[PDB]
């Protein structure tokens, strides 16, 4: 029933144009019979065409099957020479020895289901095509070709699933066989694995719930001590930047864009993207809740400014909550990487940190409200003194996501030594440091009159166009791999899209160009005092729009780094045992 | 992975004990290998117990399906006749074809069935032959399986195939005019049961509804305890059906987890059977705009906007919501709700099926969304002595009150005249009539208590026996001949029947006391609002008691259901 569909959400992504073009054979059936009006020959004619296809179809499907099981061989010996190299030398070691093994079995049980999958298209498009045809030479062309050929007739995939349990049970599991085919047992994967009904009850009353408390939000603030705006700012910017990060990752299932295997994440237990909208809508509900008690003040003993200090408390501690409950596995793994993102210098940077890194970048709002509320409370608990005027810490404070991301270009130039990409992504973080160090100057310089204002001006001007540029040609060139002269059909794209609509494509291209200069206006005057009267009101507006352009950033790169692995139809972790 | 759980899941209720027993052999071989120490000789009797209990099972499975091929072969045999019959003969004969190509669908839904069946107990008996085969280390447990469970009749027998294929042409060639793709679009079965989950979009509106309700709810009672009509009068009707509709979701899931077969109880479509997920859809979106209408009732912050039609428009809603002819929302549901209401509210013009009773007591669980109505009817007519309609009693709040009661009254004769048996409908018409009697007792001593006829007390001591005879003869029925407990075949179900499919019996158990309890509160806040009686404290009682008559119509529907899928007390079928 509706294999199109079943294929579709079944097929390996890495391997998509390794599979059997069931589309397209159901194209040209459908052409046929259209075009049917001499109708024998037609027909004959027809029938000679679709055999030759299946024929060819046939054939790359039988080479990357056997480049696919040779490819497994080898990494099977490579595995068993370090496995017995391990038993010779008898904690890490074990670990990383657990990890390959499970990632080899992954890539077996995935070869296993390519040639389930692919003999189970062949026959429903042979039925189809006896049935459309009103012959049975479909069924015999299956018996005599698809049915004999070595992909299904090579039994080496079983065998060697066999043996890989054998090894993982005896020589890692102590002889037992419940530790083992429970680390390597490959559940459903893709997009073909239902979500809990629980999760989704929880997801949309949570979604409600976040409803009705900001429609009663701005009620109040419209018909009725402390900056609420600074404060809340960054929780709400958190719980958009959870909820787009949601869409992003359900946009990356739907469209087969394995992050999975590009943020380096386990293939058996993943977090679906009705997680993170769940988790969202918590903090969001938790966050009206205390926007809520700030307006109201509900409890008269209890002050207004503990609301806001007991949502943040209660955030860290979701996220530091050492017990094992509320998604820990996940949580500790976004621990550990912004210990590695915040300590750069220090570890390999891999695909997660510098995303997360970025993500960060896109995140500095947050980090300036923390670092404007720690002002006030020094200072003012002359009235706006921190907000009146600017010092260096507010600019280090700032660049501290840049100076992140340009030490790991560093790091990286200095790894793989390679030159041109790292440096050029240093030099667009270099241009972001040069622009705000420029406004601080002026602004600086404003209020104590050097004679020098205009000079500083117009310099962060001119480093505001660079780095703007800078940043729109990486973001447009580099990570999104667009405008390509290799793509004849996607003008200004690349040969190759991931996802549907090339109009998608064009209008994140347009948000981008625009959106890049609205977070750098946001990012001079949040930094500085430029523009002391409304520039909270632009910063708070500018903002979500920063987090939204990172979302669609986010989209597109993750897309070219999915194309990027199909090259090389890789689609498992390569993993490597010290 | 756990094949007991999916094979739970998609046994099917009617020929659930007709299953391989994979919970038995699994807790059979658990204990063989638990009870382990010689130790050969105890492993082969151990062998010989469990193969033992395997050919069993295998004949057991052998002789169900020998006896449901042969049921299948008579019912394709008739099928072809009565087709073959109605080809011959040719407004009447539209209704034949349509009835015949129901009768083919539902044929091909049991062979079908029975095509899972085959497969499920063939998976089964490989599985737990071998898992009997890792426990033991040994290689028996396959050779058995080839031996017998793979040359075994009902793994051997293609005829059900061969049947399947017979009923698609049959039914392209004689009822589609050669149209295969129209016939398969109706044959075609989908998977039943727990089988296939709800959709995703489904579940998230649902807690979306949800969430908005509880929170709408909780700024109701803060605007309420913080902050012309009567407005409980007018929004408890709403209400007690946003709750009725919640607790009836919560029955279809209880039916669905319990086993009961309520689609062919209510005779409703098994390829497409709404769900309780759907229902807790339309409860919690009936419920939002409930409380969005009473909130803008506590604040009506429009001024232009009277405060009247707030209600007004809610219900009106409520009316094109179930009356849209648009192809839209629920629409196969809403027109099968229309068509039962119809047939329900004309009883003694057709024939009283398990919907219509049904539906009749649940009217007689939910006058109060009638009284409320005629209620604001005479506001209106009258107060729009200040309360006109409340210090007062006539006739036609009498009838309106007893409207339920008349139609299960209607129908129960339609049955008896019908069926001809009479203990069975003359005693339901006999409990319904109670109700009338009440009814009309309690008007008159209302009506007497305002002037002094001198047969106030009288009146009083007739109202008082008749309601204990009321309350008394429902409870016995609901007890007796709805739930069917209290029967002398209750070896370990004391107090039940013989077969009882709920988990535990202390919900059988605080399912009567509940009953007796609600029943006598439902009978005296009919009492109360049928007439004026407590003139001050009445409408209080009454809102406070709905809601327990609406749980208690519910848990009645729970055994109620129960008590059909395991006996025919309504006598609905053959
Ligand atoms: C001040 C800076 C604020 C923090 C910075 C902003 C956001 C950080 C959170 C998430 C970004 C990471 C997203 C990864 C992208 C892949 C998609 C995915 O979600 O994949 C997930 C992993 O990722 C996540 O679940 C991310 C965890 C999100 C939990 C939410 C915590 C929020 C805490 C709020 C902080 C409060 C601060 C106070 C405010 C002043 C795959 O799931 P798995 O279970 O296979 O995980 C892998 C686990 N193995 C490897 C063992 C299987
Ligand atoms: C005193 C004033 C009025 C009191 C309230 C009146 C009626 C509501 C009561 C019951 C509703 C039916 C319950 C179904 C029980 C069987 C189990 C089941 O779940 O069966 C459902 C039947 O779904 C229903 O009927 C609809 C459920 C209810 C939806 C509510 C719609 C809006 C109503 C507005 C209220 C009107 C008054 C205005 C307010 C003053 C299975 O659906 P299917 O699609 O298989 O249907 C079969 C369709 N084939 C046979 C063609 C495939
Ligand atoms: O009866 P019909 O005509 O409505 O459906 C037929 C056919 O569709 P057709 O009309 O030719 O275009 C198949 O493709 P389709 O439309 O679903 O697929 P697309 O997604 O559009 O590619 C369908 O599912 P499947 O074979 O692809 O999985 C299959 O159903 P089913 O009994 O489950 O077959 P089995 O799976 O058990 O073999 C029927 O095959 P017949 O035996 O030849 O009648
Ligand atoms: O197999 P590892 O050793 O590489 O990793 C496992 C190891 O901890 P590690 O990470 O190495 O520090 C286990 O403890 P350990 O060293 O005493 O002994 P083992 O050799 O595992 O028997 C721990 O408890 P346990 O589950 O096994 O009882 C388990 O927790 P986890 O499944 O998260 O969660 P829970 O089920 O505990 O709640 C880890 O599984 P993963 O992290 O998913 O790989
Ligand atoms: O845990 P492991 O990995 O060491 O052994 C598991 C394995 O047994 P295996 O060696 O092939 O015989 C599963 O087979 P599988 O899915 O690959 O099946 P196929 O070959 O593809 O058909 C079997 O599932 P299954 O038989 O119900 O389908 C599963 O049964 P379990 O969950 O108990 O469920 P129950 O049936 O008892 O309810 C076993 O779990 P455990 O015995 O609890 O440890
Ligand atoms: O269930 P039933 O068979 O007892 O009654 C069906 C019958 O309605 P009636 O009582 O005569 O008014 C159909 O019209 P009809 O006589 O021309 O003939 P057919 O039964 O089709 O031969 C109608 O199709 P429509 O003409 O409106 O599209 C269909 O509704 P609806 O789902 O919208 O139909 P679809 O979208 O699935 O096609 C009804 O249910 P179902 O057939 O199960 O679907
Ligand atoms: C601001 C103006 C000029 C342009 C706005 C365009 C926005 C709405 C566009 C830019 C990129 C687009 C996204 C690109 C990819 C996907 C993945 C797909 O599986 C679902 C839709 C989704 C998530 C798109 C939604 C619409 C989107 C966010
Ligand atoms: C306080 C007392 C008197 C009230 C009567 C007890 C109530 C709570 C009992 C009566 C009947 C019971 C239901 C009977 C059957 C089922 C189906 C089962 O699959 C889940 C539980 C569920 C849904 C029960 C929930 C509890 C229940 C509603």
């Amino acid at each position: 029933m509706k294999f199109a569909e079943h294929l579709s959400a079944h097929i390996t992504p890495e391997w998509r144009k390794q599979y059997i073009q069931y589309e397209a054979f159901k194209d040209m059936l459908y052409s046929a019979q259209d075009q049917a009006p001499t109708v024998k020959r037609y027909f004959a004619k027809f029938e000679e065409k679709f055999f030759q296809t299946c024929e060819k179809e046939l054939a790359k499907i039988n080479t990357f099957y056997s480049e696919k099981l040779a490819e497994a061989q080898r990494r099977f010996a490579t595995l068993q020479n370090e496995l017995q190299s391990s038993l010779d030398a008898q904690h890490r070691n074990i670990k990383d020895l657990k990890l390959a093994f499970s990632e080899f079995y992954l890539s077996l049980i995935l070869l296993q289901n390519y040639q389930n999958l692919n003999f189970t298209g062949f026959r429903k498009i042979l039925k189809k095509h006896d049935k459309i045809l009103e012959t049975s030479r479909g069924a015999d062309w299956r018996v005599a070709h698809v049915e004999v050929a070595p992909f299904y007739t090579c039994k080496k995939i079983n065998q060697l699933i066999s043996e890989t349990e054998a090894v993982v049970t005896n020589e890692l599991e102590d002889g037992d066989r419940q530790k083992a085919m429970k680390r390597l047992r490959v559940p459903p994967l893709g997009a073909a694995q239902p979500a809990p009904a629980w999760t989704t009850f929880r997801v949309g009353l949570f979604c409600g719930i976040f409803i009705v408390l900001n429609i009663t939000l701005v009620l109040a603030a419209v018909f009725k001590i402390w900056p609420l705006i600074r404060i809340y700012r960054g929780g709400f910017l958190l719980i958009e930047f959870l909820f787009l990060l949601g869409i992003n990752t359900y946009g990356w299932r739907q469209a087969g864009v394995n992050h999975v295997l590009i943020f380096e994440l386990n293939p058996r237990s993943n977090l679906s993207h009705q997680h993170l909208f769940e988790i969202a809508g918590f903090l969001g509900i938790l966050w009206c809740l205390s926007l809520l008690a700030c307006f109201f003040a509900p409890i008269s003993v209890i002050p207004t400014y503990v609301y806001p200090l007991a949502l943040y408390g209660f955030m860290v501690f979701f996220l530091i909550n050492p017990t094992k409950t509320f998604y820990y596995k996940s949580r500790f793994w976004l621990l550990k990487l912004l210990f590695r993102v915040f300590t750069a210098p220090f570890h390999k940077v891999g695909f997660a940190d510098f995303w997360l890194a970025d993500q960060l970048n896109s995140l500095s709002v947050i980090l300036m409200d923390l670092e404007y509320m720690i002002c006030f409370y020094s200072l003012e608990l002359e009235s706006g003194i921190c907000h009146k005027y600017t010092y260096g810490v507010r600019a280090i404070v700032q660049c501290i996501p840049a100076w992140l991301r340009f030490i790991q270009c560093l790091r990286r130039y200095r790894d793989t030594k390679r030159a041109f990409p790292h440096l050029v992504n240093a030099g667009k973080y270099s241009t972001t440091f040069f622009m705000v160090t420029f406004a601080a100057l002026y602004s600086t310089h404003k209020e104590r009159g050097h004679s020098d204002t205009m000079v500083f001006f117009y310099l962060w001007i001119v480093f505001y166009i660079i780095s703007s540029c800078y940043t729109l040609i990486w973001d447009l060139k580099m990570d999104w791999g667009l405008f390509d002269k290799n793509a004849g059909e996607n003008t200004f794209l690349r040969e190759e899209i991931v996802y549907p609509q090339k109009a998608y494509y064009y209008c994140a291209i347009i948000e981008d160009v625009i959106l890049r200069f609205a977070w750098t206006i946001q990012i001079s005057i949040t930094s500085t005092t430029l523009l002391p009267h409304s520039g909270d009101i632009i910063a708070t507006v500018f903002a979500p729009l920063e987090v939204f352009r990172r979302f669609v950033w986010n989209f597109f790169r993750l897309e070219n780094e999915h194309l990027n692995n199909c090259g090389e139809f890789r689609a498992v972790r390569d993993i490597s045992v010290a």
